[PDB]
């Protein structure tokens, strides 16, 4: 479990020993997110809930649910997308949670963050400022969600 | 122009959830930015990685570069570590500008570029997978890091 690798790792790092990740953190990671019962989607957005919840749906045997709560108030914050996710975590009992929104401040493009029950961050990807490369949004928000799987070693295909 | 300006203006708009897309002066700010900066500092004391980015980074500013000397392991500790890492230099120093890179947020998963301003505000960024995942000599993974982070709000090096 990831409390188990997290702490095996905080007390190694202090050991000054924190040579590298480990395969270990990544099945906990992994097993965190096929095992997740109850997924919230940090969106209101029927369409961009539509390709998450599609891919999501190939790994878990979750109920999926969009987060009823607007989150455009996260945008007055220094990580809209971290906040957005945030607001999942506080307001619902969800196993994990997927949001995606701004980086930083505004031009600064798009995060996709998957969080833990606990708001851990698990793994994440960026998108361009649609100022910077236009594209499709589904296809962005697909291609977030594929690459933050990828680098954990979930592939969907 | 400046990002104060931006930033103030975006924030009235999300105010009313009445923010529809970017806009071209917040890339503009953001790249008026970097390429301003008198002081930059990258949250490292390792000399490999430093001439990477300072070889990248002194032909789009005319700054002095410099290395952060504090180490920076704490950081690891913490929730988002690449983003305290940075925070480490905002507040130490009178960087401009602050590079970094670390932990995304737990153990596994992987690595995050940043680039920050003096107030530590966040301007672009990129991802990396671990090196369980993705096996690779550490100085070119900096190097696409950093360049993904530039390009994506519309600096070419």
């Amino acid at each position: 479990n990831i409390e188990n690798t997290i702490k095996s790792a905080y007390e190694e790092s202090l050991n000054n020993a924190r040579f590298g990740d480990k395969i270990e953190e990544i099945d906990a990671i992994q097993s965190t997110i096929k095992s997740a019962k109850n997924v919230t989607v940090a969106t209101s957005n029927e369409k961009k809930f539509k390709v998450v919840s599609d891919i999501i749906s190939r790994i878990t045997d979750a109920n999926i649910s969009m987060l009823e709560i607007p989150t455009n108030s996260a945008d007055l914050t220094r990580m809209p997308a971290l906040n957005k996710g945030l607001i999942a975590v506080d307001s619902s009992d969800a196993d994990l949670i997927i949001t995606r929104g701004r980086l930083g401040i505004p031009g600064s493009g798009s995060l996709l963050l998957i969080m833990d029950k606990k708001g851990r961050i698990l793994t994440g990807s960026v998108s361009p400022s649609s100022i910077i490369h236009k594209n499709p949004i589904d296809k962005t928000v697909e291609l977030e969600l594929i690459t933050a799987l990828e680098r954990i070693g979930i592939v969907v295909k």
